[PDB]
């Protein structure tokens, strides 16, 4: 099912935005530690990234997380699942915004979640259009790196993933939350 809802996941993905090669990222598309990494972006979403973590020899996470543009206020799209194995162990999601009205439009738990998520997905990439040119660019960097600061500071799950140290500080450093010039 953690399978099925990142095909699906890819498939909306691939139909809305268009794949992009991230500076930096290369480092952390290894098959050896089932470690893949792809972003993607559109006129309205400056980064939509994918982390999957495929080690079952035994863990299976992924993360999903989209930044709107520049001049759009609206919240952030995250969705966050560590199971592995015969067990959902955590899982996150919601439209992290201030006030905005795509927030306040929002093996069984993991078939509606996963559905929730994967449906969820289509409505904010079709949603968040709305949006543009209703901030200031100043305040829209601010609030988006605040968030990735919070977030920023992870590590012990991705020790848990099996990733190497000094990955994983790069990763998370670098190419995970990155800030905006």
């Amino acid at each position: 099912r953690l399978i099925k809802w990142k095909d699906e996941t890819i498939e909306v993905l691939n139909n809305n935005l268009v794949e992009y090669n991230e500076p930096g990222m290369e480092r952390f598309n290894n098959e050896k530690l089932g470690w893949v990494n792809r972003t993607w972006n559109n006129r309205y979403i400056r980064r939509a990234h994918l982390d999957v973590v495929d080690v079952r020899e035994g863990l299976w996470m992924a993360h999903l997380c989209l930044f709107p543009m520049l001049t759009n206020g609206g919240p952030i799209y995250g969705f966050d699942i560590i199971a592995g194995e015969k067990k959902v162990t955590g899982a996150f999601h919601d439209f992290s915004p201030k006030d905005h009205p795509l927030t306040k439009w929002f093996e069984d738990e993991l078939n509606k979640i996963c559905t929730m998520a994967v449906s969820n997905l289509n409505n904010y990439i079709d949603k968040i259009r709305n949006h543009e040119g209703e901030a200031e660019m100043a305040d829209v960097i601010k609030a988006q790196n605040y968030y990735s600061e919070h977030q920023q500071k992870t590590p012990r799950v991705m020790q848990s993933l099996g990733l190497p140290e000094e990955d994983i500080k790069l990763f998370c450093s670098d190419n995970l939350f990155p800030f905006v010039s």
